[PDB]
């Protein structure tokens, strides 16, 4: 404490708890800091008590019908990880995979029409059998996938007049005739795009990539392309704080941070915490520690459900993935539900946890999630919890201080690996090296 | 009973099992037979009550202190799946990996040496941490196992005077100047040859394609490579004779083969049983159908333990592979023990079951593991299970009759799906396509 | 031309006209460019006005008695076909073979033994009397030709206590107690191996492949397992400079090289000639366009001979492969005489090129071969023709330059067609696919 | 003259010739006799001079501007062999091509088609670009074409849902969609059927091996897949007769048959010529030899044309095949023109002999090929052969008398050796070896 370290890292959030592990084994000698006597701010792991004690005030009890408070490791903003995906890769190269963490498949990839929540079609028969699609829409998407899936780049007799090297998607939809109930399930459930603005900027074979590592990872793991922890994405900031004591720094719980110290210039030198200053060459950081650097986006609700009893149509799926198209929900933004019960231990036998998300958009922030919560009916407990979200005003590279996005509403992990890769290249000005290994500590 | 089938099935040994279920997702009409009324064969999953039948006596109680004796399910020949391995690719052909069959990982890898067993290290800052290697072995096995992994046949920065694709692995050995303490590990618990004959015989890229599996299947789910069926290898034939249902055919149990019919050319043109032909062009079985069709070729002691605490140097490991590299004990075979307990629900609450495998040499087989028993003690039971091994004459293309060979000391699966791969391709005459798809029923 | 290829191809060598054929029939846009105004380079075919200046002077006329100089068709570099191997199924793939090009059957098949030269024996009965073995050595290899020719890899009553998938040739000999006698024909000039590491290095498996081939392809035409084209090696430029044309691309000769176009990370981006510059993403080429990206491997000798007589003991032969095992000869390299004659209109009526050729041992080269050429005396003209040989450094998939090796002594192309082989499998970094089939020109 | 034979053959045509070779080198003891002082019978090879005697009159002398007589060896039955065909493997067996016997290969192999004639194309590229198919053919060939070559029986990948060991032609026609455009060079020019029965009569993967044949035979030399004896078909009977001493036999030319003796089961026991019996177990012979052992089957007209210049259409080549198929010339038999000239010593330089072969259908024969000959005109002379055509009333199996049927209209020796090989395994009554080896003198 208080002495010369290469960069401080404040919150203990994933983006800063993994930028602070790949600091780290690169030879960074690294202090990391949090105001909270608990992780993951935002992002916590709560147990029943504490959900009550957040939500219904410092008397509240959970009812016995519950079950037992300690069973409950209910995650604020759960994700899940795409099985061979970037945070996946990224959590490899910290060495923090090989400890004492598990990963757990999903049981259950599903996605929103008229109504009614189905499962992913992936191949040419299943989408030209999938409850998704009308009689003739089924005809001009089993033969849009049909080509997709049989797409070689390397071979033209495949190419049947697209360079999809060059071409983007909306000539090949357009081509075939499919409509929106198409490119929704392909666009947002299986290849994970948020809007459809890729139909445009990105060529046809980055889309069709998407959708083989969907494919691939699925077949590995067999009801869904899906992984989570065991006990819940609490557990990953015990083991980065496990991984920077292996490196001989320490992660420093319930540290109130004083000011943060510049020079003359506007660049970061140090970090002041109960009278004592921590030199440093550079600082990270989620944005509640800059309020001056940052501005705010927008916000995003997500509402915590324990329910009794799987998701109706899931087919009993005791964990499950579940995308809510913008174009099935008559919004601008898509709606996120994940399932994780006692099978990941977030929850007491018989309990599973709903966690329903999205960008808000009124001023009625319930009611925008109403389409889902009425399939979770009967919900045993519900939770709404609204957050602000932000955004730093400059990359970092001026001033030292790099600050990371908040989440946003998606259930999977490719935006927050996408801005871990790019705060590191903030922070080292070289291109995201894939390849780099960790040092001995 | 007495039809017409494309194939006749003997026994429900995996081997047996898999070659089943093959043929009938490639549309094949296949009869499954077995004499006994149990699965399994020689490799069945008994309880305690039954263990205590077979190995002491038909009157022969247990002890209450065993545990409830429903509670164990003890595979008499166990064996780990490597977790992207080959038996798995083959099962997720199959199907049989969307029901209700549950894998859990095993949590520890370990090999022996010099009287002590030890973590099998992969990572190079593992190698050059590990106690295996002496002071001076640890760098240069460091700087061979770090030249392996980064290895790139299509690369040629990665060759460093070295063509593995061509090059075998003796000339790098002797180039790195490891020792048996290093090809030991790396060769026998990392690579999975059962001697070093491979040094000279295949080339190196061979047996870095081996090691990259090991890192993959333990990048699946962590801790360690291999994973293990929910209450053991007896869920496989369960999950298969439902796979053989959805194709219309029924597994008969409790059917003594009678004969084996051969036309005058010596071909197979059915099997009898119980006065009833039932006509086939091709009959596939284990050696014990068909006696005088293949020769013996050795014996394998299995020992059978029951423990009331985890195998010392484990790290208090629930479940474990540890292998005995032939180098370290003065034999010509290695000794195999996996551990297994109430994780995979094969014993009851603070029970283990530790089974030790090894090639007959002696006279005195139990002797022969004695180095390995004595790791284990306590031992609360101890069960000695020698089988005799054998192998067919004929590949079964001139007479239609292909056989499988028993299982050997091995206590992962590797040896026994090439034998599954070797036999489909035997009976279909093409290369086995490890891109294959079910057929819809 | 200076525009944009896929490739740029220098030099007209075998080796280098496969390659850019190969790369057209697959659709890629080549250049295809050699210094000389004629083809081959080293391996150029030459009339005798052309040997003459080549080899004795520019005032040098050829004698009469020698005959008319239009009709020699003298390749440098003499090589055969085995009649199914890998070569010939390289050029089936470009579709060469099918223009008006002709391949012609050798006559002999012969190899040396203790100063004599004598038909190769194939069949376990040529073997049981064959005068390359004494004795008690045609007994043993009777039997170890006649349980090579009975092995069947799926038939174990063969395999009489062998693996021969396994298994390598040296356990194979030593057992059935030959000696050099046997394993120099049978390895030498039957399988075609240029010296005795496959016995060890190699399965016995691969060696019986070897001697199938050759037995089959023998059976095919007759007289020996070799044919040669119709007026020789030369026109295998001519239809490839034809197939380039069908693909778009023109064959330019007399065009020399001013500088190779590097990036700064050492990547090849274009050639430069004539003030020009055609930008490619690779380059292909014999070792003399890239003297600072090859090594000396060594020197090869041949002796190109004409004769006005068949060689002896050749029965009268017009055409013969004739082999010369190094441990025949108290050599560490094989000697190789190749014959061809008026039968395949490289010499006129009543004359026959024989073509000595050896790796280089000594500091007097020609005294290394003179134990053939006794063989072929009286000769009318000699020619010592000895070149360097070279090997690349680099693959070319760090720089993008495709480097051929030299050609080596033998008069088969085995080793060629190997060479070709390695470099399109550099090139496209995928395993040579031998069912890859042409693409319609545009 | 008066000994005692195993077989006894009569007459020197190409089929006999054969025969009494196969049986000479498997040991048995041959006598082959001719009534004629040449060879051949009606196939024999003519000098100029010799061809206007038997056309034109004994006193009829040709004009010097044909040239020297002895440089024109005109077969009048002239037929090509498949560089690989059966009758050369035929040929093969019995060890004449070692002897100095020199084939060369055929430059031209064409086929007629809408009063054009074309070269005969092969490869898929050949027929993507091939004037024989409008546009929307030529891809519909290419695609049938492509799938014929890549055809593996036992790759079922390949099969793209037919089964060529039973379905037969017809189907796979209509399926590509393919006219009788393709279908005539195809099963005509290509496969070498004379009609287009096989499409509903043989299953497809006949036709894959007849196409096959041709790229093989191709394949050897070059340029077609034709070869032709230099000096013509007159050069076989001169290597058997040398053949035929070489293994203890004689052929006996200008010896007249008296009568065949049979004895009172009516089996044949000798041949009489010339008050001398020579003793047989057996007797082969062309048809003139047992006027009551065979029936008239047709007649066959060959015109004998002298030309001065290549035939039109054929690039200028010296030798040529030409199909005319009976669907392009309103007939109900395919028409046969075969060119040969100097390049194989038949002819003086400069001059061509050109022969159309048909069945005749019609009072006129001569009529019936006018198409033909009005596409070779100029034609310096011209020769008309008709010839009536018989076939056995008895396979020989009875009487011993095996006896060879009349050479059909065809260049090809296709027929031919498939009555060589019917002929010799109703002597043998084995199934013919293609793998037999020849015994030593």
């Amino acid at each position: 404490m208080n002495e010369e370290y290469d960069v401080v890292v404040l919150g203990t959030g994933l983006t800063e708890c993994v930028i602070s592990g790949l600091l780290s084994v690169s030879g960074k000698k690294v202090l990391h800091m949090d105001r909270n006597p608990y992780y993951g701010g935002e992002s916590a792991s709560l147990n029943l008590d504490q959900m009550f004690e957040k939500f219904r005030g410092q008397d509240a009890k959970p009812p016995a019908s519950l079950g037992r408070s300690r069973d409950y490791n209910i995650d604020l903003i759960p994700k899940f990880l795409m099985a061979n995906g970037k945070l996946v890769k990224i959590l490899r190269m910290t060495g923090v995979t090989r400890y004492n963490m598990e990963f757990a498949l999903v049981e259950g990839s599903f996605v929103y029409h008229k109504g009614e929540i189905h499962k992913v079609p992936i191949t040419p028969t299943e989408v030209a059998k999938t409850p998704l699609l009308g009689f003739f829409e089924k005809l001009k998407a089993k033969k849009l996938v049909s080509y997709l899936y049989d797409y070689d780049q390397n071979n033209p007799k495949t190419h049947q007049g697209f360079d999809c090297s060059k071409d983007t998607m909306d000539k090949i939809y357009k081509y075939y005739g499919v409509s929106e109930d198409t490119t929704d399930f392909l666009g947002h459930a299986v290849a994970l795009y948020t809007d459809d603005s890729y139909m445009t900027t990105v060529p046809a074979l980055e889309v069709i990539e998407r959708m083989r590592l969907y494919e691939d990872s699925l077949n590995m793991y067999g009801k869904s392309p899906y992984v989570y922890p065991m006990y819940g994405l609490g557990e990953l900031p015990q083991v980065f704080a496990r991984l920077c004591a292996v490196y001989g720094g320490t992660y420093m719980l319930d540290k109130k941070v004083d000011r943060i110290v510049y020079d003359d210039n506007g660049h970061v030198v140090g970090v002041e915490s109960g009278g004592e200053v921590a030199k440093c060459k550079m600082v990270v950081g989620d944005p509640s520690y800059f309020p001056e650097k940052v501005r705010k986006t927008g916000k995003v609700i997500r509402v915590i459900c324990i329910l009794s009893h799987p998701v109706k149509s899931t087919e009993n799926a005791k964990s499950s993935q579940i995308i809510f198209p913008q174009k099935q929900t008559g919004r601008k933004h898509d709606i996120y539900c994940c399932v994780t019960s006692f099978t990941h231990h977030v929850a007491p036998n018989g309990k599973y946890i709903a966690i329903v998300s999205t960008t808000v958009e009124s001023d009625n922030p319930e009611n925008e999630v109403k389409v889902v919560l009425d399939l979770l009916n009967p919900i045993d407990e519900k939770f709404v919890y609204i957050l602000d979200t932000y955004a730093p005003l400059e990359d970092g590279k001026k001033d030292g201080v790099f600050i990371s996005k908040s989440y946003d509403a998606t259930t999977h992990f490719e935006s927050c690996a996408v801005d871990i890769v790019d705060i590191y290249e903030r922070i080292t000005g070289e291109k995201f090296d894939w390849n780099k290994k960790p040092v001995e500590p």
